[PDB]
Protein backbone atom coordinates (compact mmCIF):
# COMPACT_ATOMS: atom_id res chain seq x y z
CA UNK A 1 0.00 0.00 0.00
CA UNK A 2 0.40 3.77 -0.91
CA UNK A 3 0.23 7.18 1.15
CA UNK A 4 0.61 10.25 -0.19
CA UNK A 5 1.65 13.64 2.13
CA UNK A 6 0.87 17.17 0.98
CA UNK A 7 3.09 19.62 2.74
CA UNK A 8 2.83 23.62 2.19
CA UNK A 9 6.35 25.06 1.24
CA UNK A 10 5.71 28.09 3.24
CA UNK A 11 8.29 27.42 6.11
CA UNK A 12 5.14 26.07 8.30
CA UNK A 13 5.91 22.58 7.07
CA UNK A 14 1.88 22.15 7.88
CA UNK A 15 1.24 18.75 6.19
CA UNK A 16 -1.83 16.76 5.00
CA UNK A 17 -2.33 12.86 4.40
CA UNK A 18 -4.74 11.83 1.67
CA UNK A 19 -7.59 9.70 2.78
CA UNK A 20 -9.42 7.47 0.35
CA UNK A 21 -12.07 9.12 -1.75
CA UNK A 22 -12.38 12.94 -2.46
CA UNK A 23 -10.13 15.47 -0.75
CA UNK A 24 -11.07 19.26 -1.04
CA UNK A 25 -8.00 21.80 -0.82
CA UNK A 26 -9.24 25.79 -0.74
CA UNK A 27 -9.59 28.16 1.47
CA UNK A 28 -12.88 27.18 2.95
CA UNK A 29 -14.07 25.39 5.98
CA UNK A 30 -15.33 22.72 4.26
CA UNK A 31 -11.78 21.93 2.80
CA UNK A 32 -10.01 18.99 3.75
CA UNK A 33 -6.92 21.03 3.51
CA UNK A 34 -7.55 24.48 4.44
CA UNK A 35 -5.09 27.16 2.79
CA UNK A 36 -5.24 31.12 4.64
CA UNK A 37 -4.76 32.47 0.80
CA UNK A 38 -6.98 35.22 -0.58
CA UNK A 39 -6.11 33.58 -3.84
CA UNK A 40 -7.25 30.41 -3.33
CA UNK A 41 -10.73 29.42 -4.13
CA UNK A 42 -12.84 28.20 -1.29
CA UNK A 43 -13.09 24.86 -2.93
CA UNK A 44 -10.29 25.23 -5.03
CA UNK A 45 -9.26 21.54 -6.44
CA UNK A 46 -9.84 18.24 -5.24
CA UNK A 47 -7.62 15.11 -5.19
CA UNK A 48 -9.20 11.89 -5.52
CA UNK A 49 -6.98 9.25 -3.67
CA UNK A 50 -7.85 5.25 -3.99
CA UNK A 51 -5.20 3.87 -2.23
CA UNK A 52 -2.81 3.71 -5.32
CA UNK A 53 -3.19 6.84 -7.53
CA UNK A 54 -3.80 10.40 -7.11
CA UNK A 55 -6.03 12.33 -9.27
CA UNK A 56 -5.63 16.07 -9.04
CA UNK A 57 -8.89 18.17 -10.59
CA UNK A 58 -9.21 22.34 -10.65
CA UNK A 59 -12.55 23.17 -9.38
CA UNK A 60 -13.10 25.80 -11.69
CA UNK A 61 -11.21 27.70 -9.41
CA UNK A 62 -10.76 31.29 -10.37
CA UNK A 63 -6.69 31.45 -10.35
CA UNK A 64 -6.26 28.09 -11.49
CA UNK A 65 -3.66 25.54 -10.41
CA UNK A 66 -0.62 24.45 -12.06
CA UNK A 67 1.51 21.18 -11.22
CA UNK A 68 5.42 21.55 -12.20
CA UNK A 69 4.40 25.45 -13.05
CA UNK A 70 2.14 23.65 -16.12
CA UNK A 71 -1.55 24.83 -15.50
CA UNK A 72 -3.86 21.74 -15.17
CA UNK A 73 -7.14 20.39 -15.21
CA UNK A 74 -7.23 17.28 -14.16
CA UNK A 75 -3.66 15.81 -13.39
CA UNK A 76 -2.55 12.30 -12.21
CA UNK A 77 0.13 12.89 -9.40
CA UNK A 78 3.71 11.56 -8.73
CA UNK A 79 5.83 11.61 -6.03
CA UNK A 80 7.78 15.22 -6.16
CA UNK A 81 5.42 16.65 -8.19
CA UNK A 82 4.59 20.58 -6.58
CA UNK A 83 1.14 22.27 -6.80
CA UNK A 84 1.18 25.84 -6.93
CA UNK A 85 -2.71 27.55 -6.32
CA UNK A 86 -2.90 30.68 -4.96
CA UNK A 87 0.72 32.27 -3.33
CA UNK A 88 0.72 28.80 -2.08
CA UNK A 89 3.06 25.80 -2.70
CA UNK A 90 2.75 22.18 -2.19
CA UNK A 91 5.08 19.44 -2.27
CA UNK A 92 3.06 15.54 -3.21
CA UNK A 93 5.41 13.23 -1.64
CA UNK A 94 4.57 9.18 -1.98
CA UNK A 95 5.45 6.81 0.43
CA UNK A 96 4.81 3.02 1.56
CA UNK A 97 2.87 1.62 3.77
CA UNK A 98 3.39 -0.95 6.69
Amino acid sequence: GTSVTLQLDDGSGRTYQLREGSNIIGRGQDAQFRLPDTGVSRRHLEIRWDGQVALLADLNSTNGTTVNNAPVQEWQLADGDVIRLGHSEIIVRMHPLT
